[PDB]
């Protein structure tokens, strides 16, 4: 077929309602199939019909259903018997022609060993390249003549309400376009030469050559998304059932070795795959929005992560945690020699730092060096200028404040032997854990306010020194908590209330004017811009509030530093959960302005 | 577009790579673009080229890479805004065609409160299907020339080997056809009247009369087959360390009211949702070698079940045991008052047993009505006669047993109260647990041998009394067993291996002559039938040998009642879980022979 060629014998769902709509007509105003072939030698299934079961008063138009319906059986199976007896024709002619084919692929080492065989080639390509589609139209054209006569009897089982639909079908699946599978043994047959010597070797290239409709996604990563979403449900659910059952839960049990060797790292790693989840949950807005994120960062094709290429590093990886500290808390329910079982916790953490710097190619490389190409230039604050894809891994940064602390218990927990000595409070005696793990903790705060100063110094303008305001705003305001522990009074307590909600609308501010893009009153929507890349104007109004509702979050999470001070544990893990959800809705909107904003569209393919 | 024109304008990887073969013969024998576009008011881009980097000693071959790539950009560019023209000319015409439907569309309701409504339906409805399909072929223009020229670079990054793909791809995405989405803004302009009075009120009806192309597969069911695997492995996998961490795993521990109680259920359960998994596991063969399972079945179209919906059963309802079962060890880790603990196993069986006679609509019924159409007519064995999907899940319990003693042991702890009294031996004191808990474990094989003398009082034949011979067979060589307790001897131990090989090969004889239809000597294949339904020679031997390695599991779980006697327990669940293996390739080799011996080829609409 060079053309596809079934326009009568296409499917008929247009002309059999409408008399189906005739015999509708005939209501105001079932059948014993007679199963014979034909009597010419052939196999053309012409059907007798028969009434036996009281239709109407007079059947004038219960014959109409079947003076043209038999005739579709025939319609099929006048055209299939020949266009197989075509594909016959074209199912022999083919044998002899690759028959001197065999004459040819047989001498070519024969007598190399002693030029029109690449000629040779061509004449069988395209010869056996559309005859096998031929073929997948002749399947397509019987799938299709099932979809029409199963679903051409949908509402006369309603009208009438019969079990006509497999009694008529054991005539149509019995006639000759289904009773037989010829055009099936023709579809090995078709590469019965193609695979082992045509196209060469290969499976997908032997494919490739004549598979339109090629392939769809291979769903081995939507299972092995799922596979370790319910790893890791089932196993903290089974971490909130033994340790509950254990004592601990409460802290109402045996040493304090739980809330401060290995809760420390629980919420290190809660927190940082809390966020990569999110930046996969902005992949899948950014796409289905167009907001053309590849090319704002500068990343270019260099294999494009997807939402399930980091929907499957954060439930591998999390599950892989959960796992580790479910066996770290059996040994510590028995106990097994504490001066080696906690080494678990912090090898984890060696674990999982090893993967991120793992050079070979196995952990997506050419994405996980890129990103140590981008935490380079962030920590060298006041050097390497800015990019788009240098500012946006520094301010995420300003989310992780609470888990840049439980990366600094641990590495003091780790680096002066505090494990094998049994102490969990060796840090936190000196001056080093009332200052020095609080003010070094407001360090993703000053790569900010470095880059904005190269950014000034660099490119001239008079914003980027209002953006260097904004970090250094909340820099003293927690600056006034060190001087807070000390003369809390009516001193400094009135400047921790003066500073702090300086802070909070100095951030506010510049959230939704010159970050977001929004809240310019010249322009035909209120409180919104011009433009917007996205559906109902009621959607964009519920992110307004949401970052102030969630910047209380902020400023409580970064001025009551959990592992410094006051034992209550599960606020400084659900409030600091909440701010890592807060910036995952301020990453769209920062790139849906600077796309609103960028103005170019340069879509490399996706859709 | 009626028929799709882009012929000079498809993809021209074929010309241009010849080309780069003819470059390719000049070395035997990279650029910054000039951009500019057109000085006639236009945006024709066309692109001057410069050579720098020192190419070849002469580069007359240099320019013949640009000679017809930069009229490649234009070729692309002159029809795509042309073809956006049309889609104007096409876009602005239809602005007026609907706004006399505007007219006609305000006063349908209007006057029919004071016959061409429907004529002028027909008048928008065959204009904007393919209208939009005109520019779905225009992104996929777009689509494919992107695809086009990204990918007419692979072998030239290669000889020259420079950072060229990004560089020339920016004249390419920079360009008209890219750097606009001016089709983009009608591919929702063309459902601002079609969705919402057209079609009328749905959203699947409207997307339904203009998609081609139309939907993959809903893959939310890919996902919980998955969250349901690794939420029972994980479950599974804490509670061998749980457990081992108890004490109990060995029993050197507390009270035994563990492996009496709740191991006759993690039993009884990882051997029937075995089966209903290795159920799963044969559709997924039968359809991959078109076996016809539903005609020979007589199933019927209604609702076909998938091998992704006992999948998932078989997964979501083994994690809702092993739950359950892991709640219910944590309350036997500390001791939560023993006589209402121990209902929680005799429940689940009970939560289990009432979905399975569910009458609603929510888990499967239509066909899990029709599994108790099938245990019906076996349990009234003589009459009800036998139709395949009556034979076939009466020979799948052939396989359970072991399975069947632990569906005995539960409803004696259960049902004469033996749980609330506090005793693991209640059952097995009186000779009801010597006979009655064995001579009606072989109750499956009864059930069976009285099917046959249904099929042979009716229907004649002697293949229906050597049939009747097989089950008998494997009724008195576990008969003898009762006879060995006593008297072990000389005497009845040279009878139960006697009887007990008179069996093995009686079922082995059965297996491959008259039900898998193999062992024919009189054939072209040694050891084999003539016609074969799969690929080849080589597993269709290796499954020959393991009906006889695994049928020493057999008759070792049907002499060996697990919990009447040696408290030797893995075994009864790992030898026991090799026959629930074993059939599941006797549902294949079954089948495929009573096709292969059926003859026809009625598939209702599979592929
Ligand atoms: O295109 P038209 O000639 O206007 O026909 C329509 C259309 O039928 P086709 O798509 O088969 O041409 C509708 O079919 P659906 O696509 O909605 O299923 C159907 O609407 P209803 O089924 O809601 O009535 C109705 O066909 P029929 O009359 O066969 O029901 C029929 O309209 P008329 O035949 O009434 O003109
Ligand atoms: O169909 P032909 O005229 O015989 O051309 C082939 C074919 O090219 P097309 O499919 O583009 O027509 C091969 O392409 P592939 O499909 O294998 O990629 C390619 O083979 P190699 O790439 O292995 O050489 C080779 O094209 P080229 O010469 O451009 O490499 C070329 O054969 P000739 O051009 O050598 O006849």
């Amino acid at each position: 077929q060079l053309v596809p060629e079934w326009k009568d014998a296409f499917v008929d769902y247009s002309q059999l309602k409408k008399d189906l709509k005739k015999i509708h007509l005939f209501t105001n105003g079932v059948i014993q199939v007679h199963k014979k072939l034909a009597s010419s030698g052939s196999n053309n299934d012409v059907y007798e019909t028969e009434l036996l079961e009281k239709i109407a008063d007079d059947t004038d138009a219960a014959k109409e259903f079947f003076a043209c319906l038999d005739m579709q059986l025939n319609k099929v199976n006048q055209f299939y018997k020949t266009k197989e007896k075509e594909f016959l024709e074209r199912g022999e002619c083919l044998k002899k022609q690759m028959d001197i084919l065999i004459e040819l692929k047989d001498a070519f080492k024969q007598k190399q060993a002693n030029k029109k065989l690449s000629h040779a080639e061509k004449m069988i390509k395209g010869a056996l390249t559309e005859l096998f589609k031929g073929l997948n139209y002749l399947k397509t054209y019987r799938n299709l003549n099932i979809l029409a006569f199963m679903n051409i009897l949908k509402k006369f089982d309603k009208v009438t309400g019969k079990q006509i639909l497999p009694i008529y079908l054991k005539v149509v699946e019995s006639s000759y376009f289904n009773i037989s599978d010829k055009v099936m043994i023709l579809s090995d047959e078709v590469e019965e030469w193609f695979i082992k010597h045509l196209a060469g070797e290969n499976r997908r290239k032997a494919m490739k050559y004549l598979k339109p409709h090629h392939r769809k996604e291979s769903h081995s990563v939507t299972f092995f998304i799922g596979l370790f979403t319910g790893c890791f449900v089932a196993l903290l659910a089974g971490y909130i059932i033994v340790a509950h059952l254990t004592g601990m839960y409460r802290q109402h049990s045996a040493n304090t070795f739980y809330m401060e060797t290995a809760y420390p790292v629980l919420s290190m790693f809660g927190l940082l795959f809390l966020h990569l989840f999110l930046y996969g949950c902005n992949i899948f807005m950014w796409r289905k929005a167009r907001i053309n994120y590849s090319f704002i960062f500068e990343l270019g094709s260099k294999n494009e992560l997807k939402y399930r290429d980091v929907f499957l590093i954060c439930t591998a990886s999390m599950s892989a945690i959960a796992g580790v500290m479910f066996v770290h808390l059996s040994l510590l329910e028995k106990g097994y020699s504490f001066r080696q079982v906690q080494v678990i916790p912090g090898l984890l953490l060696l674990g999982f730092l090893l993967i991120l710097i793992c050079p070979l190619n196995i952990f997506y490389k050419s994405s996980r060096y890129r990103l140590i190409s981008v935490i380079r230039n962030i920590v060298f604050s006041p050097l390497y200028k800015v990019v788009m894809l240098d500012f946006f891994m520094a301010d995420q940064l300003c989310s992780q404040v609470p888990m840049l602390r439980n990366l600094e218990y641990i590495a003091c927990y780790y680096i002066t032997g505090s494990y094998a000595t049994q102490d969990y409070e060796y840090c936190m005696r000196v001056k080093y854990y009332r200052d020095l793990a609080y003010a070094v903790s407001f360090l993703p705060y000053y790569w900010r306010a470095m880059q904005c100063a190269r950014r000034w110094f660099d490119e001239g303008e008079t914003s980027h020194l209002v953006n260097l305001g904004k970090y250094v705003s909340a820099m003293l305001a927690a600056g006034t908590k060190v001087a807070y522990e000390k003369e809390r009074s009516l001193g400094w307590l009135c400047l921790v209330v003066a500073m702090s909600s300086v802070a909070t609308i100095y951030q506010l501010y510049w959230d939704f004017v010159k970050d977001w893009g929004l809240l310019q009153h010249n322009s035909n929507n209120p409180w919104l811009r011009n433009q917007l890349m996205l559906r109902q104007k009621s959607i964009y109004y519920f992110s307004m509030v949401l970052n102030l509702v969630l910047r209380l979050a902020w400023l409580q999470t970064v001025l009551h530093s959990s592992f410094e001070h006051v034992d209550y544990r599960v606020t400084g893990l659900f409030l600091a959960a909440l701010e890592v959800i807060r910036r995952g809705q301020w990453n769209f909107y920062r790139l849906e302005n600077e796309h609103l904003n960028n103005a170019g569209k340069f879509r490399a393919v996706k859709t």
